[PDB]
């Protein structure tokens, strides 16, 4: 599924910094770094996969995109602890910030993808009308940075992942996406 936010599979990405890929035990950078760190949680999201799948049809959205937050924010559920991350303002799969939104479900459940997926399309939304020049698919890379950072710290294409965590975060989760895409997603 492509969705209504642009083909993934069109979008550049220079994969995952050092500052990813060193606290995942990973000598090297870039998308194969990025790809290792996917596959290492494939089977987790595998216990997912149909949810995702669903939520991907219900709200127009590729559902290889949602998988990839996934991995990158809470590792499938692997990183967090009950439910939580992100100094204990983030809640479940696609991590939530509680401060902002009212988070809704089982950490690990439809609606909170929902919610999660809900709050990424208004990003891209965001995006899309910041930068109307842009392509859809660009528009959709900044989506995914904002969904870190805010739609105010993507002033560029080229460099928006500046001030994301890691400097990396929409470029890792493309390349993340990329590979679920070609996994089933």
């Amino acid at each position: 599924r492509t969705g209504s936010y642009g083909d993934v599979n069109r979008v550049d990405t220079t994969g995952a910094s050092s500052k990813s890929a060193k606290p995942e035990k990973l000598n090297y950078s870039g998308v194969a770094a990025s790809r290792k760190i996917a596959e290492r949680d494939l089977q987790s999201m595998d216990r997912y996969k149909a949810l995702i799948k669903k939520v991907g049809q219900k709200l127009s959205v590729d559902p290889a995109v949602i998988a990839g937050i996934i991995s990158r924010e809470s590792h499938a559920g692997k990183a967090l602890r009950n439910g939580w991350g992100d100094n204990g303002n983030g809640f479940g799969l696609m991590q939530v910030d509680r401060r902002s939104h009212k988070p809704v479900g089982e950490w690990n459940g439809e609606r909170h993808l929902m919610q999660g997926t809900e709050i990424l399309i208004s990003m891209i939304k965001a995006i899309q009308k910041k930068f109307p020049r842009w392509t859809k698919e660009q528009q959709l890379k900044g989506g995914i940075s904002a969904y870190n950072a805010g739609p105010g710290n993507v002033r560029s294409y080229e460099r928006m992942d500046i001030g994301t965590t890691h400097d990396d975060y929409a470029n890792d989760v493309v390349a993340r996406a990329q590979y679920y895409k070609q996994h089933g997603y």
